[PDB]
């Protein structure tokens, strides 16, 4: 019943609402975090995600209390600390992709091992960005639907599926924001944990290499 | 608690399934259906959806029995019956708009009232084709997107969404079909279905314009 | 040095531009059209490109005088006397796609034997529309982009190039309409003639299944 | 007649071939470069793109020999010293995008100024990846077209327009590599010269915000 689930990213904002949710649900529930003191509830691993080692001692930990990943979702959005010019922030986008590549790669083993799995990406929460801002989110997004693609491909027929979430407005000069929202408001962070949910679950084991967007006709067109 | 559902094409297939999936989530669960005989256990009536009068009579019928229709699933889905030459099936490729231009427009009257409501619009199941097939396919799509993503900023902040759920290779030679598929399998109508159901509930109200795949990764890139 | 080049739908605005860019380039340039007056200086056959052996007769007359079609454009863009309720306008959607399939297959014969070819599709001219206009739009466009990308994996390493040109406004109240232009002007026929020209040029060579869009930014977002 | 081009990354590969062509069509063209010595025929001013000092510094020696750039080539592709794991390469594909920032955001100075200009962003040749090696392709991308599309939203109806060229395979086993482009071949650097010249040119005045893939069929679908 229960499953191993880790949360990257899930001491804060969506990442933090992602994890409630599946702990809620009766997940067990690891968390990475970089600094600060983590919220209660969860197995939280002080580490940084872009250092192959940091992550081989983290899932070493997790393994050895929680047994091997099940879930995986990486929140790859901009966190407290990191959100400089648009310009300079670029570096910081790139650590968030690396980032991401070494936590999937080290649970693909497990997950084919056991001939199961669900990973899923989280892009950064819409901000007013200017034009450098809106770039650097685009090729976020990209990145991540680009290595979920690539994976669904590469792993074929091993029932292990790859998707991405990308939320938009999220509640965390309001009504001037919303005006280019068609359902006209913010998302509530449990709107996008519940569509986390629903991709980690075996009613959507059919959908992978697939972007799923929680962001109120935002980006539509 | 129970909503009234009204699922177009709802006789077989994909349709059924899905008029059996809100069925058991207990809600009330009208079809119409073009030809054939309708599934028991449901409200269900005969008529041609590209064929405004029948369409208002049906939506009369139905909901002087369940109530205003609160979910609508317009299955636009290529049917059996319809399933001529590529340069002839583009005028079933109009056909099928039209009925659910028709049916969604009906729909979208009661839904504006209730400030509340979720229409999804079902694609058609992919197969082999040639080149003008694929186009045919390729403007079916994309006419149903179009439609969901127009509504979507029209309708605005009125609490109703519009998605489109595409599916891929369903179960309705077998390993030769499903070697493009990166899951290597097809779906089950019922993954179909599972999807439908998690659109129109209230844990996807920040979904709307989106383009749901359900397709073990084949159209992906 | 000279190429024969067919315009289908040539008469009139954007097509009789293209014919004329051609013309200017020192093609052999015959057009078809269906209604109105010829442009005087082309070879320009009258007849309903949906109907099989009015194309194989439009050709047969054009290349006994211009020698085997190189290029081939097929304008399937609304024409003037199309410009119905939009229910009904899916049937003008499903002509203006049969048309483009009959041309094209029957170009694509010589284009095999020749090992060379240019194919260019053009979409109709952006208008203000409602829903289901916006979505007969969409299905009118990506049919062509469909085709144009299925013919490129199906005639392979052959030399032909299948492209789509997808206009924006052109000019064939205006201060209102072009205030959703970036670029902030109506499109000029003959800007859109450039593009077609350059696509069929020897330096596009290695451009196929391409869409391209003329459309001063409209689009793009 | 003769214009000020510079070519950012312009000293080898597809970025030397771009230059070239301007060059020898008339124009006064400048390039960047980082090290070795640069090819003969141009402006060559050695510096890190990346920072915005050496920017200015390089945009000070080329305005006060050519002229204010009317033409900005900026060659985002990843260079010989950069192609470390695919990983660790992700910081690499972010100092392309930010060093593309910085001499974009210099060039439309003096653009704004002269009420016109191009700018036109390449993205990088195609090679054989993993899936990390992929995802950085993507995300390099996208950023680029993110950019771009932004920047004609903020520029408006300043006829200052903004481009992508998506090269695919550049000839620069071979059988194999083909196999996946529909042309069955590579592309010659000349083809994607041709199309940066023509959007480049006043041909292209109406075209902005767009991707043109140079790709022989490869990323179509």
């Amino acid at each position: 019943m229960s499953r191993s689930v880790l949360v990257t990213g899930g001491n804060r904002g969506i990442g933090l609402a992602i994890a409630r949710a599946f702990a809620d649900a009766g997940d067990k529930v690891a968390i990475t975090y970089r600094s600060g003191e983590p919220p209660e509830g969860f197995l939280a691993v002080k580490c940084d995600i872009t250092d192959t080692e940091q992550v081989e001692q983290a899932y070493k930990e997790i393994e050895e209390t929680h047994g091997p990943v099940e879930v995986l979702i990486a929140n790859a959005g901009v966190t407290k600390d990191q959100l400089m010019s648009e310009e300079d922030f670029t570096s910081v986008v790139e650590t968030n992709l690396t980032g991401t590549f070494r936590v999937v790669k080290r649970a693909n083993r497990a997950m084919l091992r056991a001939k199961k799995g669900r990973v899923v990406l989280i892009s950064s929460v819409v901000g007013l960005l200017g034009s450098a801002g809106q770039a650097n989110y685009a090729a976020s997004k990209a990145g991540l639907v680009g290595f979920a693609r690539s994976l669904a491909r590469e792993l074929g027929s091993r029932n292990i599926t790859f998707n991405v979430v990308a939320p938009g407005f999220v509640d965390t000069q309001r009504a001037n924001i919303v005006s280019q929202v068609p359902l006209g408001r913010y998302a509530r962070p449990e709107e996008i944990a519940a569509t986390v949910r629903f991709l980690a679950s075996d009613d959507a084991s059919y959908i992978t290499g697939a972007v799923i967007p929680v962001d109120g006709g935002l980006g539509m067109g």
